RNA sequence: GUUACGGCGGUCCAUAGCGGCAGGGAAACGCCCGGUCCCAUCCCGAACCCGGAAGCUAAGCCUGCCAGCGCCGAUGAUACUACCCAUCCGGGUGGAAAAGUAGGACACCGCCGAACAC
């Protein structure tokens, strides 16, 4: 008896706009958002693993669901890194959690970005895939500024079912993230 | 019996694989919707699983065509070798490669089950 507003927008106007504007053979060739992954790797756990717990707490307040601790598959003596330490965090947003998190991002963080000039179009890899990395991590309203001790990382990732770059452009612009103009 | 239909299997498992080009939703096969209850995430209904058919053959799958790449492969020749003669030098009988070549080539078959007909 509940349905997110962005999902509603997608199922009412976005899909029909895409369908009419590229003239697909069928209807479900509409691209769709697939998965939302949120994570970051501190890298200094090789010296101190205490801040991993702080990163876990930060992720917990950001997504609301418990993160992960994963190791390194290779050993780098130059980085004083061997297999077995936990290196970063991991969590994934899926379904209603995708839609709520995308809402929260687009409506709270992007307007607030310090010195926001938009995002370029040229960071796709030819099939509409996009993961990337941000100036400051305390940006969401769900986290408080008084309790932070050091700048760490955090994640906002959107991906598509898109076959190539054309519908990637189309659907990302229909959804409306601050794309630059060149 | 027919079908552009799904399962279980075969063969000294690529003549059967990869890629490109077209077509399919009657039932089925898929994608799909949402997590009250079984069940689970080293997080997440992603996977498994729970409940249904609003929607769709585009992927998957199948069928058909392409020699683009892979694959199989002669007859004949060459290398090798078992045995024996010939004062070193060499020859006679038997077996016959590998590579390459003309070409072949976009699998075949068995048992049940789905729609139509008898
Ligand atoms: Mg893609
Ligand atoms: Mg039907
Ligand atoms: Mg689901
Ligand atoms: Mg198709
Ligand atoms: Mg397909
Ligand atoms: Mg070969
Ligand atoms: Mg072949
Ligand atoms: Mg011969
Ligand atoms: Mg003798
Ligand atoms: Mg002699
Ligand atoms: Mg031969």
């Amino acid at each position: 008896k509940a349905l997110p507003r962005l999902k509603q927008r997608y199922r009412e106007e976005i899909r029909e706009a895409l369908q009419q504007e590229f003239n697909y053979a069928n209807v479900m060739q509409i691209p769709g958002v697939v998965k939302v992954v949120v994570n970051m790797g501190v890298g200094d756990a090789a010296r101190d693993a205490k801040l991993i717990n702080g990163a876990i707490n930060d992720l917990a307040l950001i997504t609301g669901q418990k993160p992960e601790v994963r190791r390194a598959r290779k050993s780098i003596a130059q980085f004083k890194l061997r297999e077995g330490m936990p290196i970063g965090a991991r969590v994934t947003l899926r379904g209603d959690r995708m839609w709520e998190f995308l809402d929260r991002l687009i409506s709270i963080a992007l307007p607030r970005i310090r010195d926001f000039r938009g995002l370029s179009p040229k960071q796709f890899d030819g099939t509409g895939n996009y993961t990337f990395g941000l100036n400051e991590q305390s940006m969401f309203h769900e986290i408080d500024v008084d309790s932070i001790d050091r700048p760490r990382g955090m994640d906002i990732t959107v991906v598509t079912t898109a076959t190539n770059d054309a519908e990637g452009r189309a659907l990302l612009r229909a959804l409306g993230f601050p794309f630059k103009e060149n």
